């Protein structure tokens, strides 16, 4: 079972991993947005300012959902490896995995919501100003 | 506006180096959860010192893409044109690989250590 783990692990890993690149990407298309509202707009110091600020709150943000699933996938492996050595069933490794699984898409899902208010704040107020 | 392109492409370049490093910590904890059939604790602590290399490339990494975006959003209504545009741009993928290297090499040597050990 301690095989089964293993590619466990390395799942649960790379689906954290995913969702942080999903993230990245919206990021990466915010920042492009942004700046053409730099571009088609007035010479002003403000939204560039306001701009480094947007850019620094997902930043913040994204490092927060890195962290709280990391903790979450490393929890998960020790806890694996702690089951295939207590008691290893194979169906109470499908369950702990299945359930780790399910916390990652909970948790991948509240951080897309989170950083989806935080582009749309900053996209607007960058429309308020010029 | 290429300005812009510019600045999704170094974002993207950033997070594909996150990306590369977190694909090489999966395969990370299988091998080392494969040496475990205490050394538990070996691994514990290893996978959260990768997850805090981890974090710090991507905190560096970060940095540069804000200051090259904020540079380049400076430098078109400034003026500058296409060459100093792409001079900036380029210098901040020249930058942004030589950070990614450091870090894939020093990732890489924590998980040889990790492993090497657990054979210990």
């Amino acid at each position: 079972l301690m095989e089964k783990a293993a590619r466990a692990a390395k799942e649960l890993s790379r689906e954290s991993a995913r969702a942080a690149k999903e993230l990245a990407d919206s990021n990466a298309k915010a920042a492009e947005d942004l700046m053409r509202e730099i571009a088609r707009s007035s010479s002003s110091e403000r939204l560039l300012e306001l701009m480094a600020e947007a850019i620094r709150e997902l930043q913040k943000q994204a490092a927060e959902s890195i962290a709280d699933s990391q903790r979450l996938v490393v929890e998960a492996i020790i806890r694996l490896a702690e089951a295939v050595k207590q008691g290893a069933s194979e169906k109470e490794i499908d369950e702990i995995v299945e359930e780790a699984k399910k916390r990652l898409e909970e948790l991948a899902e509240r951080s897309r919501q989170e950083n989806k208010k935080i582009i749309d704040r900053a996209k607007y107020e960058m429309d308020e100003e010029s």
